[PDB]
């Protein structure tokens, strides 16, 4: 039925996000999972759970790294979501550049060996930096003439995990289930619009806090974990959610309006931008216009697409020096 | 309503473990959480989570471990259960011997310093060995005087997750939800009943296979590790549905029957062992018998029962030599 695959699986957020994959997939489902350390051992520890109905199957690619490692060019066969999680994650000890250099040419040699097993799958890009990785991505399915403007998405749904926390914190108990956020996936980039969910909002005071408080959400649990790491739990939280969209919209047991970090096909200046979309059997089916926003808000998505059109130059640019 | 403290919860099966509860815990609960380290970040990660009406507290123990931690007591104030998974992996220079001390050391004064604050709280053990841990927890109960037979619980199911995965793995199509299993949570004491499911069983060659790899399949991820590690994402779990049970019991939400390592009352010559219960709101309600079973799985259990009673008799001659 579906052929889910983590790319990256014995990594903090590759493990949880199995988990919680294997906990969710619906009967019929194969979960497949890669990483170059690890793997087998995340397998068979999810193995053992009792979920009828799901296979589990696994490779190991070879340590140190070897490009397009022939053990995932096997497990990519058949595969309908690949979800890139691997890379370094942002941790203390790596600059946004140098993370930028080796999570690239991460995403490029994965995305390459599996599209070309598997070109019709989704692509669901976690590894960070998603504004950039996703073009990446693109032009690596562009190099090898396997390009699905429909089939890319760039997860950037944890961002709106913390928007709707931290607002739903504030006005307990008027409570939503989401909040729109639009732009990129990174400080600078990232767009709360809560002028569109319902009910009062607090003060432009207070909603100034709680906005930066989303772009600077990943900083807030660094300094929480003392520098030790990064996001990993709600990371895993997100991507398994948004794969499950992504799952259920293949199957046709949904048509999910979805925000994510896609090829905007012409409708915004901007090639690349987290916007509204809902998922169907063909993955994007209907690209959404972003609504009626606030001056303030429209100010910080005009500076928001600035940075991102030069995250996406950046990628592009990465990219084609490697081919 | 309820408050859910999971002590250990930045370790790897903690961490899982926590972001299970935190998925699954009915609004209006709190999830706490205490570790020696990473406490606050693993709260934080979590914290991101768009959970509505879900608290996240935590609490940060000195490092070096000091007994009886300050924080630790602010923290189970107002905690109705509490699950230990604390235990501390097996570095190179260790013997297994060495590995019990400091485990059961570490039960001992987690449930000390827990039980003297909230002495009405239900206590999940997951910290291994539980054959020895949970009558160590018993032994410190009791001196203290707060012990309640009915709210100290072992947790075994991840045995139940394994003989019932297993199972269902060959004889799918045909699938159950459960596979009873008794006496112990280790090697020779895990005895499942294959014989008290529905349909058609494989022929007594491949049961024994399969029984055998039950008992087995601990050291069967450990091999697929590398020997670098442990169960963590099937253990979490096995700890936060069982958790689940006993938090919906507490609630007026359910009255399951489960199967964990429990005081048996008067009902066995064991002191301790794996067998079915009906959890209620005050913990055990009912302590049932654990039926009919073949002459091979009554020969297992009398093998089991005998290494269960040494099991016990080694926590308590810890428990007694520490007070």
């Amino acid at each position: 039925m579906v052929n889910v695959a983590v790319i990256g699986a014995a990594g903090g957020i590759g493990q949880s996000l199995s988990l919680l994959l294997l906990r969710e997939l619906p009967f019929g489902s194969t979960l497949s999972l890669y990483d170059v350390v690890g793997a087998p051992g995340v397998a068979a520890d999810l193995s053992h759970i009792d979920r009828a109905g799901i296979t589990v199957k696994h490779a190991a690619g070879k340590l140190p790294p070897v490009p397009r490692d022939p053990a995932l060019t096997e497990l990519a066969e058949g595969v309908d979501v690949f979800v890139i999680v691997a890379g370094v994650p942002r941790k203390p000890g790596m600059t946004r550049d140098d993370l930028f250099n080796v999570n690239a040419g991460i995403v490029m040699d994965l995305v390459l060996t599996c599209a070309s097993v598997s070109p019709n799958a989704c692509f669901c890009i976690v590894t960070n930096p998603v504004n950039s990785t996703t073009p990446i991505a693109a032009q690596t399915l562009r190099k090898i003439g396997v390009y699905n403007k429909n089939k890319l998405l760039g997860v950037s749904l944890l961002d709106g995990l913390r928007a709707t926390r931290f607002i739903n914190n504030a006005r307990h108990p008027l409570v939503v289930p989401y909040v729109p956020v639009v732009g990129g996936h990174s400080d600078v980039t990232i767009v709360p619009l809560y002028s569109q969910i319902p009910g009062p909002l607090p003060d432009e005071s207070t909603l100034k806090e709680i906005r930066k408080r989303v772009q600077v959400a990943g900083t807030e649990v660094v300094k929480a974990k003392a520098g030790r790491g990064s996001a990993t739990l709600s990371m895993a939280e997100a991507g398994a959610r948004f794969t499950m969209h992504v799952v259920k919209a293949l199957m046709g047991l949904d048509t999910p309006m979805v925000y994510a970090y896609v090829d905007t096909d012409g409708e915004h200046e901007c090639p690349f931008l987290a916007m509204p979309v809902v998922l169907g059997k063909n993955g994007i089916e209907r690209r959404l216009p972003i609504g009626p926003i606030t001056t303030v808000e429209k100010e910080m998505l005009e500076e928001a697409v600035g940075v991102v059109k030069k995250n996406i130059a950046k990628g592009e640019t990465f990219a084609r020096s490697k081919l």
